[PDB]
DNA sequence: GGGCATGCCCGGGCATGCCC
DNA sequence: GGGCATGCCCGGGCATGCCC
């Protein structure tokens, strides 16, 4: 399938992700890295990523988020739920990868062209006086499943897209869906430094 | 389902909530924490709280109260009475952890989309001459009771609405409801001096 | 509600129990103490009980499981499901403490008079040149489950009865439900030593 | 589901299994220990089992195989292809882990009652002067196949039948599939006599 | 109020298909 | 064939309603 762009596009909304700090204990249910730009988390537990902005985005703005493999031989395969995974599913449909949970509004969407998936919800502005959004976004399987994602490193690209369709902002992370997410973070950052 | 805002807004009014002294004795029934904004008190017992305002709210105030998971991971699961306390549970629907002793006008509310639920009373100002004014809660499950909170925290949140819905003013603070209140704040205390 | 007699009776078969051997390592998923004889077991795991017999019992006949407290003040009252384990259950009746796995003629009976639960199974004699026949139990609560044993020890009665229904034999054993039948084992021989 | 023997049975044929040597090497395709009676194999590879018998059955005579789970707790569920393997997929339907290549009558079954998977060959007495017959059997899952064996332990029940439905003889024996089977076989012997 | 209970948490380390 | 991978195993120890 067509590649869609992960190259960050701050536009000018002032488009960008924050992320907690939950710090690197050794099975911490989500962290992450901003040396590697990479959240480490464990499958179908909650990853919140906020998203700033500098100037309020338009009524109807959506904020949509989907998976593509990082590296160039995979790039053009479509990311999508192992066959184990799928079979004992369960509004999501079991093919997908990323879920959203705790959202009215949540639309799941699969490309007619290039079959990929994807989740969409409405851009929320924060809070009467608050700094950010927060989205609670759910990886349904390990990096690591057989017939699934199969070790291979993913990005999720989060683009913040008009109502008419014209691309406001997007920005990506890698993302480690992986049983130890502390270990592994500091490893992979350990692997940095050495080699 | 969606999350609540906890985030503290003190409004035009100065909403503030005020709680009793009561020490650190092994099982008193309530005991509030300032260092750590948390309430420590024992299932199916009166937990006074006062609501301190800068000026008078108008007539039709209504405070509402409300439990979320204070863990992110937790965040989007409503918060409930465990199965053993509804069975044998008796106004008040049996699945609603959060009760109000004592108010002949308590309404309780399951909410139609997000299935949260809310227990609210109307605002009255303090006695012709008193400083706030006081509600008595109830909690009617241990926060670790299997099947309901399994041992996760979780935040009440007061909110001072007026009578056409408009948020005026919200505090939150955490809660653990347990067998000892005063071993578990001092333990709890401690825990923050050290670590 | 009565309470069933707990008496050993061998009876003219020579009806006897035997159970495994797998040792006392921590979490081992079910160990049998011959100084307690009290079986400990993980929930919801196997549980296999050999049915041993000197003489050849009648066709028809059939073999009872029933669980009952074994302290005397708690003798009388029937042994369920606590209200967890049974709202979010799935042949075998939620509240079925007992199960039997992988047996298409086992039978789940509530006694009309006394309500006490006991699940059935045919006698079927040991494979062509065997020494006894296995049958295969699942205890769907820990003992110390809140609103079902409540911490309480249980004593399993075995009958083996004919189609008629007279008693031919009858055995017990104590069982503990624990996460960690290894660990508690051990304690428990290590306390019938010093105290 | 009912457990079926595993208890081997030599009759009065004599039946026995027999195995290549191959040896030790990282990687070979198949090898078969003495000491654990076990076959350490590779997925989708063949795996040559030798029939033997003292007499020769009668005519009509057939051979099954059928896997079952080794450990106890595991025993009463049915042994089937991973959903990964399953899918992709292709004589035998896609959810049985073992097949008989080679063999223009082979059938493959699923108990009505008990639903477990068997495959079963006619027996063919040794060709005109030799010793015993072989059987070109193969697994079509690791053992480690999440959502399949899930690293348990199986054993292969072998067992000779005549049109009649009596049982002749039966023998088993322990099957790890995995990528390396030497590594594999020779690291079991290993733990076998330290530990 | 001092202290046991017991399902769960926690980091050290095995697993095993794959990489090199 | 030597060695990394990474979900899981494992025992030491915290938890927290209850016992004493
Ligand atoms: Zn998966
Ligand atoms: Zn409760
Ligand atoms: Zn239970
Ligand atoms: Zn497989």
């Amino acid at each position: 399938s067509s590649v869609p762009s992960q190259k960050t596009y701050q536009g000018s909304y002032g488009f960008r992700l924050g992320f907690l700090h939950s710090g690197t204990a050794k099975s911490v249910t989500c962290t992450y890295s901003p040396a590697l730009n990479k959240m480490f988390c464990q499958l179908a537990k909650t990853c919140p990523v906020q998203l700033w902005v500098d100037s309020t985005p338009p009524p109807g703005t959506r904020v949509r988020a989907m998976a593509i493999y990082k590296q160039s031989q995979h790039m053009t395969e479509v990311v999508r739920r192992c066959p184990h995974h799928e079979r004992c599913s369960d509004l999501a449909p079991p093919q997908h990868l990323i879920r959203v949970e705790g959202n009215l509004r949540v639309e799941y969407l699969d490309d007619r062209n290039t079959f990929r998936h994807s989740v969409v919800v409405p851009y929320e502005p924060p809070e009467v006086g608050s700094d950010c959004t927060t989205i609670h976004y759910n990886y349904m399987c390990n990096s690591s499943c057989m017939g699934g994602m199969n070790r291979r490193p993913i990005l999720t690209i989060i683009t913040l897209e008009d109502s008419s369709g014209n691309l406001l902002g997007r920005n990506s992370f890698e993302v480690r869906v992986c049983a130890c997410p502390g270990r592994d973070r500091r490893t992979e950052e350990e692997n940095l430094r050495k080699k």
